[PDB]
């Protein structure tokens, strides 16, 4: 078996900096005593170089169009991540090593928890037909989980990248790292230095892990690093790694994600494979009323609760569960409504405004309400938000002190009327301090006394001249307006580029008035 | 004593990659001096592969009425979680004979302290007639207290979840993980990040620890997680878990 | 920057592998939005209008250069002057210096006599650049106050 | 106003600035605590009927509920002069 | 807790330990005791 | 100058020069804590008023 | 008496062409070029200070630069020196002060080798982003060059 | 009579020659000099000394500055004894009094 | 090699409670082999002390 291992040196394709080291320590091996623990770690090392993959690679798939359909039967809502991975097929299909060095197959997914990004590795690997290992760095604390240990230590096995190479079998595989942002650290080694040693283009060609002291190749292997936030990444690994900021799943892909992918898996898990149906209206109801995070995890757990309450009905009595579950029988399955929808009741309320902003948990409507009472010259915003709505409120009222003859206001209303503004808590300013034109028509509906009809949705901000500021995150608030059955949404006119992100089945109902001026907002909206 | 270990592997009913890995480590352990510390760490390694279970499972009784009467003979009036247990049995009565990826779920029990949501796992063990090991996770600072150390660390253990796999001995236990809200979350220590591997219902069967260091099949473990408040659970970890929100 | 150049070259490569016609492919600014998805930030360019009562300020921050707008409307009220923004009050102090210049020069531009007390002023700061780097755009506010009043 | 309220009517709700009664959460122990003292007429918001159906039978058969949309419907009941 | 002092799982003492025979007595102000612990161990209100 | 005051204050930057500026625009009458004050300079402004 | 000049500090954001100016200055004096990464925390106590009685990998990373460059007067691109100081036990040491100062640049005792190395006439380029978390026994006497955006 | 005298505190704007004032006392005294600059070291237990169980345990910066002199009397400088950041993790005021 | 350090003890390791720690460190020096990974800390200990 010493000569069998000597044949298996040259049988593999095992490269030239490792070959004379393997032959010289095998030359050390046959003359010394085989019962030794030094002989044990020697035979472990010269099992490890001849089991780890070096150049024996799986065949890369020669065409894109049969991988996209395997992605289309595994994940739905990540179209941009699908474009980034067939983008990697477009890079590796065209090149195939035409004097090219300086590769970066190093990809990251950061988003809300439970959006998809640890189940990509059972889909990317099925797509481009490469074998998969799911490497875990959840509670990896020491550096030596990836860095390994020296062979002078008794009991030495290599790092978990090399143990991943032990399980996957072939070189050029795919990796999914499980957690990055809460990869913790201690003394005697920070594992961010170990992932520096993994994830550099300078040292993907050579690795030099501290068990296999020769260079190792991490070049052809493609990486997924999975995290939830960008704040607690170690800043070098945040720096020299390609980040995809995954946006949260909202309802108009959640209706598809249930019926296509998530519901049939768990009614296969329950047992009613063809013996349960759900309406699309109950799926839409579950998302607007029962789920309030951006991931589909309690979509999975409460449609799982629909499936197992249907199994409880199907086993306590033999009656058929092939009844379809609509909106109003769903409360027998799931009990109390945990959350409540937003009512765009189309009768004109006197001092209200149809507000739109976005939570990080999806696009959610607001209702900014305001009254004017003849008091003093002061204002008070009382809706659990900061001063970024307060400066828009002073912007709105100092717009409305101009054009006083236009809207029928009294001559001294600023020092005569107290004005109070309520906002809901769903407006979260990190990119969206939104709904400024809702504040402006709340001031205009309070002071004039003329009602605001609820037929028209609104999104903007206020400059004091009478012009509007643009907004981001336009997709989730337009489909949140499409959720409530309200079809007339006000946008700034310079937000015309965001209609290309919306496909036509949502866009055919949404009567988008691209409106740049606040006087045009108050002329289009405010019911006399 | 290595010549018992081969047929202990063969009647243990291991899966094929971990079975070939344990037989390869047994071929390593055949040749060496048995007095070495490598011999005792590989002997502890093969021993820990044998007395963890792989295909040994207690039979789940499919009686809804026996489970309901044991749930009513230990607890009163906890209607959501008692309906949850009988519909978990209604899943497992229906899927018995259908080979699907049977992930037993991850229950979260929030509410005020003292409801009995925090020591329900003894009654859950009596109601399944499955074996029990409540796992101490009260304010743990150590991530390798959950996922273990490697065997290069000299007196290493695979964590308390695999120690529950020892002392239960079958592949479908109930684990009362106490005080999941009370885990410290910091850059120096965060074992809630170690809870994210072992409590994900699509990849618990690819749980790698650090001492067995193989994908261990944790689809059939009926995990129980407890908390006295909602918000101090980390934002990945509360998302993973069936929150049976039972109030005061 | 070179991350987004990486993404536009590979987005060119994706339609290269399904349409192989590219012996030459020129990309100007108009088909840039076909790549890279949503516009992340927005260019504060020239507003292309010659005459309305506001001006264009400047600032400098390590995010880069920008073309700030400072605007004010002189509403007929109590004579208060307040800032509207989440930056420092030295911008309002430079506005106060502009107020002393218009009180010292109330004749040559057709101002009313009691303009200091017959006009409420709110002064906009829409922005986030210059915390203490270059935190003064005082003649922009002086044109804003004089064109408002 | 110098006017007292009714003695058998306890109440719960949420206020917005127009006067629309927003619904509340966790009502079962609130209704049975109002049932526990000498109150058998409670004010609820209008859209807490979905929470009130989860509340059991003896709580709904002992007391009286009032589904309220606007706070003028509250103050039409509880101002004795 | 007497439901799990019989199965108290120490980090070093890996096998669960029996502590339910042990008379634990604790000392203290209520407000800086945590909420599960002040609900969990029997208060003896000793004033001045 | 009608509002400026040529002042002297000791700094850890050595000797410094001041332009103490006050306009007092008509409003609610409160003292505005402008110009990045310390814990004592509002007390000096209260002594002035 | 001042045979060696004080050493630079390129400061700026992460992403500027500090490697491009290092390759330019090594092309300027007609010199083979080495880049020193020092990317993570890079504990000099753990990885420089071996004292030769381990297995003995990386005998000082300056000497690992020297065996790669093969010439006695290279341009060392020292990078990310602001990332040196750690919040751990023995890991902040600032042991490159003995490397960089001219009063013991001519001699150089190594952590591994324990032999006085001739590190005379060795040019150094130190590039580090944020000026605050530099070790102060470097920037008390090193030069600094502002590279803005 | 008493071997210990009080210890100098130089304080002012940064850069008024205080390191060179210690160097000029070193040149007048014909005695060696070292300057350490604190603030980067965030630990008492770095300076006072961690135990030998840690595998890369180098000792403190103040005895590093004392051993770089190599003589039992240095004109020792403690630069930046006040400018310490908010992360007072292992509190170095007790060790910096206990070396003083 | 281990006698140049003792030359440094009886030339500049003069005080007795200081040198008692170095003497039982010298006792520990011939206990393990000087190629073990623990012995780096032990040799660095009395080199830094001496
Ligand atoms: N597009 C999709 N199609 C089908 N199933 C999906 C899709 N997105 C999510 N899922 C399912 O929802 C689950 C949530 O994804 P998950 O892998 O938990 O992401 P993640 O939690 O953010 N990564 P991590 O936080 O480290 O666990 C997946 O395991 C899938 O089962
Ligand atoms: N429905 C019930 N029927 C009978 N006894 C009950 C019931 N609910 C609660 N109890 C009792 O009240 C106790 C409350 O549990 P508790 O002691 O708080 O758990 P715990 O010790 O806190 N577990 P943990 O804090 O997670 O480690 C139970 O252990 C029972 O003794
Ligand atoms: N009062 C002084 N008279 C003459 N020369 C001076 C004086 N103060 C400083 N210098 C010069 O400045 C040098 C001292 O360096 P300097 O820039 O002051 O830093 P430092 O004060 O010594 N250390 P630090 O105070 O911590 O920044 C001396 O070598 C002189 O060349």
């Amino acid at each position: 078996e010493i000569e069998e291992l000597r044949e298996r040196i040259e049988k593999k394709g095992m490269p030239e900096p490792v070959k004379e080291k393997a032959l010289k320590e095998l030359k050390r091996l046959e003359r010394m005593q085989p019962g030794s623990p030094e002989a044990t770690v020697s035979r472990t090392y010269l099992d490890w170089l001849l089991e780890v993959p070096w150049t024996e690679a799986d065949p890369e798939v020669l065409d894109i169009s049969v991988t996209k359909r395997v992605l289309d039967e595994d994940h739905y809502g990540l179209k941009e991540v699908k474009e980034r991975i067939l983008e990697y097929l477009a890079v590796r299909q065209l090149t195939q090593g035409k004097e090219v060095k300086g590769h970066a197959p190093i990809l990251c997914f950061v988003g809300p928890p439970g959006v998809g990004k640890t189940s990509l590795g059972k889909s990317i690997a099925r797509s481009m037909n490469r074998r998969f290992h799911r490497i875990s760095l959840g509670g990896v604390r020491d550096e030596a989980e990836i860095r390994g240990h020296r062979r002078t230590y008794i009991g030495a096995l290599p790092g978990k990248i090399i143990q991943g190479m032990k399980q996957v079998g072939v070189v050029n595989p795919v990796f999914l790292l499980d957690e990055i942002d809460k990869l913790s650290s201690d003394w005697r080694g920070d594992p961010a230095a170990a992932l520096l040693e993994v994830l550099d283009p300078e040292q993907n060609h050579t690795f030099t892990d501290h068990y296999l002291d020769v260079p190792y190749d991490l070049s052809k292997v493609f990486f997924i690093t999975t995290a939830n936030t960008l704040s607690t990444i170690p800043r070098p690994l945040l720096d020299r790694m390609e980040v995809i900021e995954i946006p949260g799943y909202t309802l108009h892909e959640k209706r598809a994600i249930a019926r296509y992918f998530r519901w049939p898996f768990q009614v296969k898990e329950a047992g009613l494979e063809g013996r349960l149906e759900i309406t699309d209206r109950a799926i839409e109801r579950i998302v607007q009323e029962y789920t309030r995070e951006a991931g589909v995890r309690n979509l999975d757990r409460e449609l799982s609760k629909v499936a197992r309450k249907a199994a409880k009905d199907y086993l306590e009595k033999p009656w058929e569960g092939v009844r379809v579950v609509d909106a109003e029988d769903l409360e027998a399955y799931l009990g109390v409504p945990k959350y409540r929808p937003d009512r765009a009741e189309k009768e004109p309320q006197v001092g209200a405004a149809q507000g739109l902003a976005w939570t990080p948990y999806g696009g959610t409507l607001l209702t900014i309400e305001a009254v004017a009472v003849p008091g003093t010259g002061k204002v008070n915003l009382t809706g659990n938000l900061g001063e970024v709505m307060k400066e828009s409120a002073h912007a709105a009222l100092t717009y409305l002190r101009a054009h006083r003859e236009e809207w029928g206001l009294p001559e001294g209303f600023h020092k005569d009327y107290d004005l109070h503004i309520h906002v809901p808590e769903g407006a979260t300013p990190k990119d969206g301090p939104s709904a400024g034109i809702t504040i402006a028509t709340a001031l205009a509906s309070a002071l004039t006394g003329r009602p605001v009809r609820m037929d028209i949705a609104m999104t903007g901000e206020i400059t004091l001249r009478g012009r509007v500021l643009p907004i981001g995150g336009v997709k989730e608030k337009l489909l949140a307006a499409h959720q409530a059955g309200i079809h007339r949404v006000i946008l700034p006119k310079e937000n015309a580029a965001e209609l290309k992100e919306v496909p036509e089945e949502i866009l055919k109902d949404l009567e988008i008035h691209f409106v740049e001026e606040v006087g045009e907002v108050l002329k289009l909206l405010l019911l006399p």
